[PDB]
């Protein structure tokens, strides 16, 4: 197995007002998006030390009673409104991974998409504050911290594609974004149940099979345990870990709108018997957000692809990913 070229890109100019410096970042984003599809965003300004600590505290202290109380509909039939947000239970002996997903904190009973019962919109569920002191505050502030980073990254992608810097970010708004955070725990287990391990066609032992991300882009923090592989024409290649940077990749919505100029990289999660964290932020737009496709390889830049409403794209993609790679 070879190693993927995953460049470290100093993204800090994307927060600034040096427009030529932004273009140099954009070129690096362009080059990485045309190569393996992944890059590490460094000099990002987010305190990832606190993120990994608050996450470990929550995963290690939440009780089986609380997990049922917060469980999504897939694990608790009483919670029919929890399709996306809530706790995703492990199944000892069968499924090792467990996780907690939350959405836009502005999704409240006051929000018109909640009032309208629009799919993919939900009010977050939270554990008891006294049992998990500071957790909800930490989680909500992290959502907006990574929202700010993601907004800047979207400026880099827009410039990289020859557009004005707000081409994507104008659709990425705190009042309506369908973006989600998932706090994933991959446990150490002795013995590790083979029923929780999948075998790839090439024989690799996996925790999660190949897929493209359902997102515009995905902004991922992981603890320092190598596990990810990206597919290339020459086969799967290891993505090296980096527990200070954010692993950035395009989702299938970006592949659609760029006429596959920026592919959504196919990737998978190797089985590793080690305690670790995987904290993705899925950069999703608004339910009615529509981006007109274009082709940066055509002289006229014209694409025949249909503009896709993001909400319908998200609803179809999340169900499809569950059908193909299992309920997480
Ligand atoms: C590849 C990693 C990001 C991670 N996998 C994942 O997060 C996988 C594949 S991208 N993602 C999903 O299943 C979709 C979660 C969507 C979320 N519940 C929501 O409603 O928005 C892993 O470490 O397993
Ligand atoms: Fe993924």
């Amino acid at each position: 197995v070879s190693k993927a070229n995953v460049p470290k890109i100093d993204v800090s100019p994307l927060f600034g007002d040096d427009q030529a410096a932004k273009m140099r970042v954009a070129q690096q984003i362009d080059a990485a998006s045309r190569d393996t599809g992944f890059f590490y965003a460094v000099n990002h300004g987010i305190n990832v030390q606190r993120l990994s600590q608050k996450t470990k505290e929550f995963h290690m202290s939440i009780t089986p009673e609380e997990k049922w109380d917060l469980a999504i509909r897939a694990y608790n039939k009483e919670h029919q409104d929890q399709v996306r947000a809530g706790y995703y239970l492990s199944i000892p002996g069968k499924k090792a991974v467990e996780s907690f997903c939350y959405l836009n904190p502005n999704f409240t009973p006051d929000h018109p998409r909640i009032q309208a019962k629009t799919p993919t919109h939900e009010v977050n569920v939270w554990p008891d504050e006294t049992k998990h002191p500071g957790f909800q505050d930490f989680a909500e502030q992290y959502y907006w911290d990574v929202f700010g980073l993601s907004s800047a990254l979207l400026k880099g992608y827009a410039l990289a594609l020859g557009k004005e810097e707000n081409f994507f970010a104008r659709h990425f708004k705190p009042d309506d974004t369908l973006a989600s955070v998932v706090l994933i725990r991959y446990p150490y287990l002795d013995p590790y149940p083979e029923a929780a391990i999948k075998t790839a066609a090439d024989g690799t032992k996996l925790s999660f099979e190949w897929h493209e991300d359902v997102s515009l882009i995905t902004v991922l923090y992981q603890s320092n345990v190598q596990n990810l592989q990206v597919e290339t024409a020459a086969g799967y290649q290891d993505i090296e870990a980096d527990d200070t940077g954010y692993l950035i990749q395009c989702g299938s919505y970006m592949a659609h709108l760029t006429n596959n100029y920026y592919k959504a990289p196919i990737h998978r999660v190797k089985w590793v018997n080690a305690e670790r964290q995987s904290l993705p932020f899925f950069v999703n737009l608004g339910y009615d957000s529509v981006i007109d496709p274009f082709d940066p390889r055509e002289p006229n830049g014209k694409s025949d692809r249909e503009p896709l409403s993001y909400g319908d794209y998200l609803q179809n993609g999340l169900v499809s990913l569950i059908n193909k790679n299992g309920q997480t």
